[PDB]
């Protein structure tokens, strides 16, 4: 190919019967026609291909007022719809479109709206009917520096409007390029004028080829096509739709009368569009026409393309004409015609072209060796099609296209509850429907994930399958800084992490490295594989604290790694006992070795303590505690302060039992924690030394997060922290967890997540005070994380949903475009 | 440069007080404004430039009904006009460009017409009020082949139009482009739309970079330049008026305001086109604005011109702006400020900006290192000059242009003798104007000869100096086949052949070969220099035929060769007696050896022939003269049936003066001949034998020419014109020229022109039937060949003037553009 080939990586239309993509199928494929009387609500030659309607449009979702969408051409408002779910249709997100060069070129050649508001001033009329901002004003919403320009040829200024966009790409002058055209018929004025002229069928019907032709059927809509060269197409990993090989236009030059059209200039226009694609007759799969079917004009277009394509091919050549379903789009039929041939070549099958029975008899379909489309049929031959566009005034204009070369969670987003709602619905629809199901579950969330903006009102539904996933989103249609706590003892349950394991990858790799690690510490000195203690739901081992440490330790490292591989990265870090283990660990202030042999010893010290030990749970103030435990040094303290009338006395089970009759016996809740020893009581007091002694022989780094102390009650610096004399004090003295979570708050902490199975910690943070409890229990590892991860996703948290799919190879597919909340928009 | 430069070779331009190039210069220069009140025949913000009027067209001249004028929209009417003007100001005739691949590019954003159209229907609305045939109807028009389109940028359209052209030469989808726009504020309702708006000053003036800024005034015109890449230009010698480096548009992107301009935007457009070019902020010389007079948008366009032309310059960089002169002409408002750049480039000046007296105080002049033009100067340092043209909706387009790397004939033509006329009268007052007194005659002629359509109506005129031709040109505001005849024996006059050997050189070369070959030949067997002898007027020895045949011979070929240097080429050659011999040489028949030793003979052995010889011309006809003459064979004969009642009786002047005698008492006319011998009777049989001798030893060629025998008064071939016989018998017998003028008209010439001095011959041509002599006496050589070349051309001959001028190294040289026949056309 002579010049850069050009990529169609998207499209957008609004056609008579035919509201996207999908619809316009359906309708050429079954063969149907949209042509209609003019309905009742148009003013009125009295047949047409009109949009179900043309007053509708959000304003809202492009920050326009309603009186500003009132004084708007619909051709502007339509042209705005349509470049957004080009480029939605194309996978880009457009926000990442901002202060780039891209393009816009579309073809107008009426102002209707104009003529409406002209024959009825504020300051909105002077924007809203100049034709100039059906480009400029996509150009402006999307931010885009490209050239933005609308150009007039008349009935060929859709395709042309193509031709300006392909030259600026192959120049460098733009990036990507929007273009296509726009046509709505919406003043009487404009319809006398055009049946003045002669050219229209009193049949209301273009008989393209056939000898019936007797003039055309008006029609009305528009189409946008996303151009990328296709170099950059195929480098940045953009779904190729067809390739634009060569685009040429000229004009007729000396006509037998000004509206005439020249069978020379249509085959000097054949020939050199041709030779730059270097495409022969026989590689022309099929040629969609202009064929208006007008006596004079479809003679003159059959006799050039038989004298170029008809000699030097064996077969007949398919022709066919959106305008025998849609009508004459006038400035946007090109764009019509050439989202047509885009569809045959993406489906690889032709469709019919309507209103053919018997041939013009000034066209020999034999002679010229041309044979019109009539039936949908599959396409024979990679596949290559022509596309012919002319305007009355002789510039014509022609394109020539080629083919291309366990959980799952869907996010949906909208600017507004019921848009969002709509948005739902609208993919719950497609998703079940025979086209949504061409793509797979994890194809489609991760096209929801990485090609959809993120906007202001988000949901997630989760399912298994597609069914579950359909049904999450029919009900759905019915900050800060980043806080982690990680859970202490009493926060365990046999079964903790096998969901997580057999679910994600990233989860069960760091789960095993971190179990083999433990496996040789704890194998060394035992109180020997522990995730067969942890996975074993007959077993009741973790409640023995030489296995309930390295546990807790075990599934928060695992769950972390995972989080962190989401984008859900903490910034602060707080850790109940044992927690803060996991949390200095992912801090960076202990390796992996030393953390293991820090958390495994712990375990082991204690667990070879006498009985005797107890905790138990009290609604009671710190102050009334100190109160009741004065004098009892030796036997008894405060084991932790959770909340503001939340505390846990910790030493003798003699002096334990005591205080929880005492605390009742005032009408207050007390719960006996289901513990072996006394944690946090002097009757640690036997293994602290032994503990310090492990200590010092591990390394201490500076941590790369906030880390804030149990022991502390504060945000607690790297020369305190790594020190022995923290960690055995951090053993034996109270946890101050209330007290961690005010300091956390107090450095800007908005979200908090419990880094731990079950809610124990997220409770606590609710009566200190946004809370979730990463894995709350009750439901499926997965789903209580994926819920979790959910909500932090909808208060804002700009979780990484792509970075969930490294799991599985998915590909990018086309989704339903945004679900527009349009509201009517006219003059009075 | 980057990309191939463009040359500007040529404009036109329709603005306020300026209907031409030379007009917008006195304007500009003079620093005047067209600003004014609203013309009462418009319909009504208060204030704009206008033209002094936009209903009156030549539609004839275009092949338009009145009626298809009256529902034409007069931007559409206009353009032609310009596109025309825009032509023959480069010096191109646009019939050559018929079929070739001229791009038509015209910003228009503005369909006023249509707008009186609509609020008061025939097949003429259609084409007449879509805006597509603005460009379409100027493709038709000229039957150009290359993209032909409208562009709405809006208030940026017309240099966008210039941009489109550029790329669309670069890329060599056109070979020529006209570009540029039109605006024509003929509807309230668009006055009322932008009124309300804001944009309006109400002092109605642009005060561009003025503290007074409050807005812009209105106007309307249009503008188009012709474009070719520079290589074409200086290739094909075409006037180079200057040459556009490299041309960008891009759009504001995200702006405050829809309508706002970004700072951001303008530098991002500057930086790039300039570096496509490669100038440096101090290789700029002058900025024509955007400058639109408005509180917002000036500071933003001088900041962004600041940035990057400020910084890196020493001294202050001149800006202004033609908006300060004839108003905002909106889609024409850029082509406006090139064709203005254009007129600095080559006068190398610069004019004021109007408005200004203080600096806004938003916008600091010394810091920015922008200072304002405000008078009329030189232009120091080649020279460079920048353009700017804003949109409303964001699209900016900027260009950078650079400057450049005896007796005359007069040829006007027009469509009309009252175009003929008023053609005739519009050169007389430029030629005679001081802009016409830098172009010698020489060079007015030579470009009126070669770069000038000569149309069906056409004159020539002629003088010596420029005084005379523009007296002419004020004088005159109050076919078949081309047949030769050479003159004969009576037509030599004294002096023959001097005042044409002075004025053409190719004569004089002509005659000086001839008289050289003579003068051997003569000087051997002499009756010695040829040339003294005819241009000598004291000298009768031309009377004696030793000397008038071979001087006949000698002024017929020369004069032949000029005339032939001409373009005027016989087809078809007969001569009168020794007018033969002439006929026959340049018919090729014989070399200018063979033909001068045959004349020169003819001429010596007829010249010593004794005395008592006669011819007397007598009005009778050839059956008459036949009964008086029958039985005197032996002493007298018929020398020459010249018409049906005119032939020259010859032989002993003894019968001669008794046939005058007796004619004369009939009440005839009978001219006694001056003549030494009795040529074409019985005197002659002497010589005949010798004459034989030397034609014998000639060498005789088939004719390059129709050659028609004054022997057999038919068409002769070339066995008989190549034989001794046919030649001796031509020197004896009587000469047939009514029967050979007979023979010419019956093979097909319908243009008789005498080769020779005087008229002699062209009297008998009228007797017998277009007849012109090409030199008549009682004028100037000079002046009657040229008046009879005159009537040819005027008659429908295509005389090659351009070969005139030869002689001259004339220059082609800028002339007024066709005098338009214009008449009112509008609705009613
Ligand atoms: C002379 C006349 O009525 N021609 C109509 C044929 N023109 C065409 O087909 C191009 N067009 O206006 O969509
Ligand atoms: C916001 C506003 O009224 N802006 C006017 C400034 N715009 C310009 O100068 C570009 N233009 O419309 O010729």
């Amino acid at each position: 190919a002579s010049d850069e080939p050009i990529a169609v990586i998207g499209l957008s239309c609004r056609l008579p019967k035919a509201s996207g993509p999908q619809e316009l199928w359906q309708l050429l494929d079954d063969g149907a026609s949209a042509v209609t009387r003019v309905p009742a609500d148009r003013e009125t030659a009295r047949w047409g291909g009109f949009l179900d309607r043309v007053d509708t449009f959000d304003a809202g979702f492009f920050g326009i007022s309603p009186r500003e969408a009132a004084a708007m051409d619909p051709q502007q408002r339509l042209v705005l719809e349509l470049s957004w779910e080009a480029l939605e249709g194309a996978g880009l997100v457009p926000a990442t479109l901002r202060d780039t060069g891209l393009g816009v070129f579309v073809g107008a050649a009426r102002d209707d709206y104009a003529t409406l508001y002209r024959r009825r001033v504020d300051h909105h009329a002077m924007t809203g009917l100049h034709r100039s901002l059906i480009a400029n004003r996509i150009s402006y919403a999307l931010g885009a520096h490209g050239p933005s320009m609308v150009v007039d040829t008349g009935q060929s200024s859709s395709l042309v409007a193509v031709h300006l966009a392909c030259e600026s790409l192959r120049r460098g002058e733009s990036d990507i390029a929007l273009a296509g055209g726009v046509n709505l018929n919406i003043a009487a004025e404009s319809a006398r004028e055009t049946a003045a002229f002669g050219g229209l069928s009193p049949d209301g019907q273009c008989f393209t080829f056939d000898a019936r032709a007797n003039g055309f059927v008006r029609g009305e809509g528009g189409g946008l096509v996303v151009l990328k060269t296709l170099r950059r197409a195929l480098a940045d990993g953009d779904l190729v739709h067809g390739v634009i090989l060569a685009s040429a236009v000229n004009n007729d030059g000396p006509s037998d009368t000004l509206t005439t059209p020249s069978r020379r200039a249509q085959e000097s226009l054949l020939t050199r569009v041709y030779r730059r694609a270097g495409v022969t007759p026989t590689e022309v799969g099929y040629v969609e026409l202009h064929g208006t079917g007008t006596k004079v004009g479809d003679p003159i277009e059959a006799a050039a393309l038989g004298a170029v394509l008809g000699t030097g091919r064996d077969t007949p050549l398919p022709v066919g004409s959106i305008k025998t379903n849609i009508g004459h789009l006038e400035g946007a039929a090109g764009i019509a015609g050439l989202i047509k041939a885009l569809l045959q070549l993406r489906r690889r099958r032709l469709v019919p072209s309507l209103n053919f029975s018997t041939p013009n008899p000034d066209i020999p379909l034999d002679a010229l060796n041309l044979r019109v489309q009539q039936e949908s049929a599959p396409w024979a031959t990679t596949l290559v099609a022509g596309v012919s566009s002319f305007g009355m005034g002789g510039t014509n204009c022609h394109v020539v296209v080629s083919a291309a070369p366990a959980l799952l969670p869907w996010v949906v987003s909208a600017r507004s509850p019921q848009a969002l709602r709509d948005q739902a619905g609208r993919l719950a629809a497609w998703a079940d429907s025979p086209a949504g199901r061409e793509a797979s579950p994890v194809d489609i969330g991760w096209s929801l994930a990485t090609s959809r903006t993120h906007f202001e009102y988000r949901a997630v539904v989760s399912g298994s399958d597609r069914d579950e996933l359909v049904a999450s989103l029919r009900a759905l249609a019915s900050g800060g800084r980043l806080g982690l706590v990680f859970s202490g003892q009493g926060s365990q349950r046999a079964g903790m992490g096998r969901e997580l394991y057999v679910a994600f990858p990233v989860f069960a790799e760091a789960f095993d490295e971190v179990c083999g690690v433990l496996d040789e510490v704890m194998g060394a000195l035992p109180p020997g594989s522990l995730r067969e203690v942890m996975f074993e739901v007959s077993s009741d081992l973790l409640d023995e604290t030489g296995f309930t440490q390295p546990a807790l330790f075990a599934f928060e490292v695992a769950l972390y790694r995972l989080l962190e591989s989401w984008g859900v990265a903490g910034e602060v870090v707080a850790g109940h006992s044992v927690g803060e283990i996991a949390a200095v660990h992912v801090a960076g202030v202990l390796s992996l070795a030393d953390a293991c042999a820090l958390v495994a010893a712990r375990g082991r010290l204690m667990q070879g303590l006498p009985s005797g030990g107890a905790m138990v749970a009290v609604e009671a103030s710190e102050e009334e505690v100190t109160a009741l435990l004065a004098g009892r040094e030796g036997e008894v303290g405060i084991g932790a302060v959770n909340g503001p009338r939340s505390v846990v006395v910790s030493g003798g089970v003699a002096v334990v039992e005591e205080v929880a009759a005492h605390f009742a016996g005032l009408g207050r809740r007390a719960r006996r924690l289901k513990v072996s020893h006394a944690f946090h009581s002097p009757l640690m007091d036997p293994m602290l030394e032994d503990f310090g002694r492990v200590v010092a022989g591990l390394s201490f780094a500076v941590p790369e997060l906030t880390v804030v102390s149990g022991l502390t009650g504060a945000v607690v610096s790297a020369d305190e922290l790594c020190s022995v004399g923290y960690w055995v004090r951090h053993a034996r003295e109270a946890v101050r967890f209330a007290d961690a979570v005010g300091a956390m708050a107090g450095v800007g902490v908005g979200r908090f997540v419990e880094v731990g199975p079950g809610g124990v910690l997220s409770a606590l943070v609710r009566e200190c005070l946004s809370v979730v409890a990463a894995v709350r229990g009750n439901r499926a590892e997965p789903v209580a994380l994926l819920s979790a991860v959910g909500e932090l996703f909808a208060d804002g948290y700009p979780v990484d949903w792509t970075a969930y799919f490294a799991g599985w190879p998915a590909a990018r597919v086309e989704l339903p475009t945004y679900a527009f909340q349009r509201s009517r928009h006219w003059l009075e």
